C-alpha cells in the first residue's frame, strides 16, 4: 500500500504512516486517560514531524514550508514536555 | 476492542482518518499534499486532545491539550486558506 505512489514526494509522505497510526491507535489503549493522551500524541507528533520534513524536503511554496518549519519546532518542544511527564509524573513529590 | 470509555473514545475515528491521510497526501503537487495530509492529522490531535479534556485528570496534560486545540484550530485555518487561494 505504501508502494503505490504518484511521485518521490508522496512515496515520502507514505513512508512509515501505517506504522505511525497503528502506533497511535494502540498507543490510546492505555487506561489512564492521560498517560493514553501522551503515548498517543507523542505518536502523532511524531507523525507530523515526518510529514513536515517530506514538505521541507520536497515543498515549493514558501508559506506552506514555513509552516512545516514552525510545525516541526513545535512539535518537538511538546514531545520534550511530554516525555518529561511521563518520566516524572510517578514521582514522590518531597 | 478497547480497555476503557476513554480508549474507545480516542479510537473513534483513527482508523478512517488513516485512509483519509493516505489518500490526501497522494497530491501530486507536495504542497497541497502537505496542506490536505496535515489538515487531516490536526484533526486527529484535536480529537485526541478533546478526549484528553472529556476524561483526562492530570492537569499539565489537560494544559496541554487545551492548547494544542486552539493552535492546530489556528493552523487548520491557515492552510485551508492556502487551499482555497491554491485553487
Amino acid at each position: 500500500m505504501s508502494d503505490m505512489h504518484s511521485s518521490a514526494s508522496s512515496q515520502e509522505y507514505m513512508a512509515g504512516m501505517k506504522n505511525m497510526h497503528e502506533k497511535m491507535m494502540a498507543a490510546v489503549n492505555e487506561s489512564n486517560p492521560d498517560k493514553a493522551f501522551a503515548k498517543g500524541m507523542i505518536a502523532h507528533h511524531e507523525g507530523a514531524i515526518a510529514m513536515a520534513e517530506t514538505e521541507l524536503k520536497y515543498g515549493k511554496d514558501p508559506e506552506m514550508r514555513k509552516l512545516a518549519q514552525d510545525i516541526i519546532k513545535a512539535q518537538k518542544g511538546e514531545i520534550e514536555q511530554m516525555n518529561k511527564w511521563l518520566d516524572s509524573h510517578k514521582l514522590e513529590h518531597h
